[PDB]
């Protein structure tokens, strides 16, 4: 007491449903006295006890005079921040962590572990925090651009696997992977196979032996690259996933790609962060993904799920499992995430759905969630309800 | 460590007295600096250490520019949210629990239970959540209109036990009962008797062995539904009240109903969410109600009691206890609840007040409470003290 | 654990010194972007983990549009609050414990009990609250005007004792004495002596055996009623401060009322509530007390002191121990109340310093305290720093 | 349960990094709805569980009515403030813990003690409190100007060590050390050496024996005085500084001051509070120190290092470690803090970054945080990012 949690048998259900929606622009009118704090790239992690929501701030509010900037992605304001989640992230109610342009958290049983990285683009540094002391960092590798998650990284008896990776947006950018115990980094971990460019990984656990990520290929491909990273023996292999349906934006039409299953094929410049989680089950696994309804624009999510097989190797459709975000409403990044119940995991899957008027006014983003939960079929949508003249 | 909690024996009185406002909008003018919440359907849940007060949003401020839509009722927005009793419930005080446009709550003696109603009119969802996990859900089953009690469930020896109904607002809804253990619906409950119109269900605990519930009839009568539930053998049976002092609104003069108790009557369109609480005595039971002081208007709030007897089959009029509200006062939703004394247990009527200007403008309510205590009688009204041009 | 509190020697010290200003109105111009709450009767009382500031709200904030009806005392708005001592009580910091136009508060170890006075002048009614829960009430025996001592109770071995009174504001009000346990009134004490005037006492504990309270007389006398509470006994007997530094506001010069120490003498009509805190030796008891600068008007507040003696015998003047407030500052209502310290109590008074700019205007107050500590001298005054323009 | 704190190991770690960036006026804008104090003299101590970040405050808002003033140091409204570590310090957020326009605070591993020193300047008086409680008051011994630390204190086994000083700023002030336990000042420490002139110390621990300080000469020289205060005799040393890179500000150039290290050279008048923290290993002691990049003007922060050695008679360069501030943004005040990881202190600098428009407008800070993080270099500097006419 307390003891390391470790991923446990998914709770029982059969479908994804609306769960809830954090919107804090609802509440920045200029005739309001509110003050959201103008974010990007939200997560959510979850402890024993509570869940967390996540976000790199641009450190101004909605109604603000720093509007200017906001649009970009780096600077030396840039800061990770989180409330408990179901809390409007304002001025007033948001913590802090550190300076950060990219962002991860996790809980590991006993303690939080936040991750943020910050620095000059060719020479950046990950910092590593536990609880409220900052215990170690990790440099550059390619002197490009070290970037890490932008959601959850996952502990295992006290062991926290983090993906971060380094070099040109456009270009090659091969991850690695920390094992992190107790905010020090212990192990290195260098994938094999087709690691020429991966980032923002989505990771969840399959099991106690292994995590899985669905990840971007920002240069190459509109398949996303998927680690499967043996926690056991420390060892991590990257495959594209292999199937017709495309999650990455933009893509091109879904099966379109023709040869193996490594074949790059159209429109792979370009990407998104993509959801991706577990549901374990006694005898198989279950999982889900979202990707925008859009196949060019950051517009719309759709949710999508396939039990078993190997998606390294299945060209198979994964099965279109409902509208989470309409093509009318913006859909950016997805992430997934589990709460922890009495017993068991309930998966969920979060949506950024970002409000952009373009670089002449703020830019910031409402967080939609949609979790497992009983059985039927999804039945609702999201819409963030945010007039950006307001 | 904590164990179930169980319904107790109330704390002594004879009187119910005014407790507590809650009125957030004396701080929403266009001059002042506060963001309450747009609010209705407001109830209160207690467990061992805390009061919870419960309302759906429509996810906009007072001031701000959201007003278009916050008089009706269900949206992609609203929202479950919640305050510690006697917290201003604020954007920044508030917690979101989950999208929801019909709700209720319960703590079990170890965790809270939250319960939301969301999705399309003809396929709605009811979502369980049990503390963070979202945990379980159910179907429509009329493909009408599925909704919930809009106040506390109970829960007893860990069994919390819901009302939820589904059907024409103007035909018929035929309730049903879930028993809902840490937050898994384990038995549905199908009640007999006279079922032909039931939803907006107050219930509280009559002893260990029968909740009881007054409810709404939207369509035939003004009587209101009576349930009553037993605990041991999971049956439900409900008759119409049969007081002349009918509690709904619209109503008749009282005693005008001619015939046997089941009698429908005039002017049984329409309705309202009627406050009810249980005192439990020894030897004696004290059923306490609410209703409107205008017959045909949403005015006012009038306290009532009776001593033992059958609800089913009782013309006599329930004794008439104090104006909590007077005519000229706005008087909505009324709802009952209990706070836990160190021994014993406290039953309490809130009352929403609802601030309607129609609907060129806002709209949203503060939360009147009153409380068993002492003895003597009922002292003092309760206003909302809001002029909604400021 | 945890135990019951009793007064314990007072730690080492022997001057008072300026500790704390609570200045919401600081907060409150046009221009800025807070809400402080518009208040009254402001007090202070401590349990064993931290001290509480309570006050008396009109439900309304600065800047706001309700302005009208601050400076009157009693409404169906006026609700007791309270905040951790040292926090700006906001709209949002602030808790609402119950609907009261005059109030008290004291712990007994294990639970706060609050105390709300609220009704119609001739028939109100005092409510008791322990914890969240409403647990009792105490009905106007004269029905003029029942109210309470706007400053701690005082508790010993769970017992809770505290002032109230009823009757004409300018006639008689002869006070009582509740014994509340738990919440719960398990005893009434009814004063013998000097009767005719008591309001607004300002009580505490001389000794394990003795509670002592300086009052105000608002209709006969600038002399305070001094009462002498015996609480073993449950006993309270009631004669006139002798001391010729006449503590009330209203008073005329000092000494020049002639004959014995029950001679009411010249100005009595009127009052002021006044501070008064005892300092526990070893062998001998500090009476520390507080009254204007000015003997007319609520400007300025000056400290004296005396050891020992008998008050209701002792003609001697008090002697001078400095000025808290100068007579260019308002100084109004003043209170005593005791810190928790780990082996010792900490003596300290309080001064409300109301911001009056008539009844075309905002009305409400800032606090100030005063604590016993270290040695020497009393250094500087305090000013509330705001300009009600603003 | 809990026992007293004592220094410990150092964690790993061989430079600094930029972690965090408190700027609570990058939400003051007239535009916005945010209420940052109005501060300086920031600062930060941790306990074993939290961090508390303080100021002074003017008791006043951004945006507010009362910036005039808000230049000076010294007045009747200034209060010692605190939030956690990470919290915006705004008015509701801040929690206000006596009045002081000179502080210093610590936790002792069971209870904080806080110092706030006000009163007139010839007759000035440091106020102690421990937790809640006011405890013990130090009496102004040369009637100048008694003031302290405007950094943490400093607790070992329960007693917690602070350095005092009184006397002209441009002539001689005298310092002493106060020996506190629990609240109360149970020792006096007068240092022997060159004693002429120190103020503002910033002191920690070298190890279980040896407090240090580094501390500003307002009046004679541009060396820093540097104490070393034994913990076990209870007794203290100061001598200047012998290094050629000379902290304080203004300086002349580096080394430029001839002869023994005793010698006070030119631009003396003036000084500036500087950062100063242990990195305390097995073997070898770590002190690294901060100066403003400007020689004259408060611009810029640099951070240096040496190890080991004695301050007192090496006139070698400390080691240039980094550009925590460049000389384009303000550098004021600057002060060493530990946090407490699990087994291990991790060393800090802070760094006051004051918005100076003059006295025709506001007058504030934010506070940058650089720790000990990591090996290699310190890769990025920090910006307010206010614009100080919005
Ligand atoms: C992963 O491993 C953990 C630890 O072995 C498993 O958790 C245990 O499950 C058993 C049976 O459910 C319990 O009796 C133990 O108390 C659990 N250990 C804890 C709580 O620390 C967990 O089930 C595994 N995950 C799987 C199999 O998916
Ligand atoms: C309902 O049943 C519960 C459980 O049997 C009763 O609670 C017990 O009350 C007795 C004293 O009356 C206590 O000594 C027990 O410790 C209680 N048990 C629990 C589990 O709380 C409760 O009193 C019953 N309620 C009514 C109204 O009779
Ligand atoms: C009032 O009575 C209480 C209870 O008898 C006294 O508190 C005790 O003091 C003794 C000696 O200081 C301690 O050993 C006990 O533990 C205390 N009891 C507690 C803490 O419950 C208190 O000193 C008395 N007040 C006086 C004498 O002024
Ligand atoms: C200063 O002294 C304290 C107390 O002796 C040291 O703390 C101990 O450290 C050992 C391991 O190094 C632990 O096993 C003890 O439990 C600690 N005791 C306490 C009371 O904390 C501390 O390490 C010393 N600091 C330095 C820098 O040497
Ligand atoms: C508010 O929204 C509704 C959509 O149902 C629309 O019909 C109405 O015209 C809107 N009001 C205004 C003032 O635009
Ligand atoms: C601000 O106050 C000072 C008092 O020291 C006064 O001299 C000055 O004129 C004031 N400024 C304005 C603009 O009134
Ligand atoms: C910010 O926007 C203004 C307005 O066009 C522009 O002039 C300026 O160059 C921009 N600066 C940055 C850093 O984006
Ligand atoms: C409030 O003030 C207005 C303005 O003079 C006055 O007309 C009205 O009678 C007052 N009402 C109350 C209740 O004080
Ligand atoms: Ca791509
Ligand atoms: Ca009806
Ligand atoms: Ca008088
Ligand atoms: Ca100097």
């Amino acid at each position: 007491e307390p003891e390391w949690t470790y991923p446990r048998l998914s709770c029982p259900g059969s479908t994804f449903q609306k769960a809830l929606l954090i919107s804090p622009h609802r509440f920045g009118e200029t005739k309001g006295n509110s003050a959201p704090l103008i974010i990007r790239e939200p997560f959510i992690a979850c402890g024993p006890n509570e869940c967390k929501h996540f976000a790199l701030t641009h450190y101004a509010a909605q109604p603000g005079g720093y509007y200017n900037g906001t649009r970009g992605d780096r600077n030396k304001l840039r800061h990770l921040i989180s409330v408990k989640l179901g809390k409007i992230p304002t001025v007033e109610n948001s913590i802090f962590h550190m300076a950060a342009w990219s962002g991860s958290a996790c809980h590991d049983g006993k303690e939080w572990t936040y991750i943020g990285v910050d620095g000059p683009d060719n020479d950046a540094l990950l910092k590593v925090k536990y609880g409220e002391a900052y215990t170690d960092t990790y440099h550059s590798y390619a002197n490009k651009l070290l970037r890490t998650q932008e959601s959850a990284c996952n502990c295992i008896g006290g062991n926290c696997y983090l993906m971060i990776t380094d070099g040109s947006a456009s270009g090659v950018s091969e991850c690695r992977f920390l094992k992190i115990r107790e905010g020090r980094i212990i192990k290195e971990i260098f994938p094999t196979g087709r690691v020429k460019h991966t980032e923002e990984c989505t990771c969840g656990f399959a099991s106690n032996k292994t995590i899985e990520c669905a990840c971007r290929d920002n240069s190459y491909t509109a398949k996303r690259p998927f680690v499967k990273l043996n926690v056991e023996t420390d060892t991590a292999e990257i495959r594209l996933m292999c199937t017709d349906t495309y999650l990455d934006t933009p893509r091109p039409d879904d099966g379109s790609i023709t040869g193996p299953c490594e074949s790059n094929g159209d429109k792979g410049s370009g990407g998104i962060k993509g959801g991706f989680v577990h549901q374990r089950m006694e005898s198989k696994i279950g999982r889900w993904y979202s990707r925008t309804m859009s196949k060019t624009e950051r517009m719309g999510m759709g949710l999508y799920v396939k039990y078993d097989g190997d998606p390294w190797a299945d060209s198979d459709a994964l099965a279109f499992s409902g509208v989470m975000v309409s093509m009318k409403e913006p859909g950016w990044y997805s992430f997934g995430f589990e709460i922890k119940d009495k017993e068991c995991d309930v998966p969920c899957i979060g949506i950024e759905m970002v409000h952009d008027g373009g670089k002449e006014t703020w830019h910031s983003a409402a967080t939609a969630i949609y979790c497992l939960m009983g059985s039927g079929q999804l039945l609702w949508d999201t819409v963030t309800g945010v007039d950006m003249a307001l």
